[PDB]
């Protein structure tokens, strides 16, 4: 690949990330100062653990829609087979989903955008989750405090995704070839805009992994007993 072609991947990239964010930076960045009030926390607390999964199933599953969509706009990922296309959504969906809610997230009061307001740990009290809720906050204060970019992240984000060394692909070398030009793009396009120093600051691929595993398992537990039907965005 030239330069040129390096630089339409990296515009493409990120073009296919603005269309499929799902919720807008500008608009998560307004509603920062609608935070839920004592009695809607209190009002949040008394629901049913089943409630709150539900509730909380709705948005995730949503979100995974919008990943979904975003994978399917990178350039080669529709070339691959079915299966392997499998491969890669189901190893690393939930883990965009993770970055992507850095986004989300004021580092400012440690509160995250939840049902139209922002609201802290404490909100999500009823899930008897606590460990997990406090880790994937701490995880999202990570990310803020490097202040990503719309396009760092879209980036960033195609590279969660397109990992040549995700079990059970069957051609594996064109996820190579893909994974290897999103690399030229995402280190090409850090130079352009003088970004380089975050690439020793992202967190390590391990701890992605290790959270999102810690993740699933929680949700596996909760839609076993209590499996929901959501909307799809076409
Ligand atoms: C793209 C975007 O900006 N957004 C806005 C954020 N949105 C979103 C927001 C909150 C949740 C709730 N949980 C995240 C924790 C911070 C508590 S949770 O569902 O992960 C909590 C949970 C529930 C059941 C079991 C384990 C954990 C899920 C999705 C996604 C779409």
């Amino acid at each position: 690949a030239s330069l040129t072609e390096i630089e339409h991947l990296v515009q493409s990239v990120c073009k296919s990330y603005r269309e499929t964010c799902q919720l807008r930076l500008e608009d998560l960045l307004r509603q920062r100062s609608n935070i839920f009030s004592r009695e809607e926390v209190t009002g949040y607390q008394r629901k049913s653990m089943w409630e709150m999964w539900e509730r909380c199933a709705h948005h995730l599953t949503e979100a995974i829609q919008y990943v979904v969509e975003f994978a399917k706009r990178l350039s080669g990922f529709m070339e691959l087979c079915q299966n392997d296309q499998i491969v890669l959504l189901k190893a690393g969906a939930m883990e965009v989903v993770l970055v992507r809610m850095c986004r989300a997230y004021n580092a400012d009061n440690r509160t995250v955008f939840f049902e139209g307001k922002y609201g802290g740990m404490e909100l999500f009290r009823a899930l008897g989750c606590s460990e997990l809720i406090s880790s994937i906050f701490d995880f999202s204060h990570s990310l803020s405090a490097l202040h990503f970019s719309e396009d760092e992240i879209a980036l960033y984000t195609a590279l969660v995704l397109i990992n040549a060394h995700r079990p059970g692909l069957q051609e594996k070398r064109k996820v190579e070839q893909l994974q290897y030009n999103l690399e030229l793009a995402f280190h090409h396009h850090l130079c352009k805009t003088h970004r380089q120093s975050i690439l020793a600051k992202l967190p390590p691929k391990g701890k992605l992994r290790s959270l999102c595993s810690q993740h699933v398992e929680r949700l596996q537990i909760f839609q076993h007993l209590h499996p929901i039907v959501v909307q799809a965005a076409f």
